[PDB]
């Protein structure tokens, strides 16, 4: 119909700003509550970076979009686009912005042995 669909919510300014499918952060339409229907981008960089993740979530499977707690932007020396999506079961999945949808698309089928020699 009209206007984009909120596929995520950015937790900033002590509020949960509704993020559209195109990563259009509605800082003016924030809410004092976290929507369990979608992920919550906590402590995220400029909207320009958020738009990237949103692009991935806008194409990724709605199944994973629903299953999540909060997305934290944690860049690494080798992956500046390294994000961390929390799971409803208290799990922690680290995915990249370039392949966020793919990384989560594999769910349930993620977490390999490529996270032992980096901690």
């Amino acid at each position: 119909g009209s206007e984009w669909r909120r596929i995520a919510y950015v937790y900033d300014r002590q509020t949960f700003f509704p993020l559209l499918e195109n990563g259009r952060l509605l800082k003016q339409e924030g809410t004092k509550t976290a929507p369990s229907d979608a992920p919550v981008l906590v402590g995220w960089k400029d909207g320009d970076a958020i738009a990237e993740m949103t692009g991935q979530l806008a194409e990724l499977p709605a199944a994973v979009l629903g299953a999540m707690s909060e997305i934290h932007y944690k860049p690494t020396r080798e992956y500046e686009d390294r994000v961390i999506v929390y799971m409803n079961d208290g799990y922690e999945v680290s995915a990249t912005i370039r392949q966020f949808a793919d990384k989560l698309s594999h769910y349930p089928a993620i977490a390999a042995a490529l996270d032992r020699n980096v901690k």
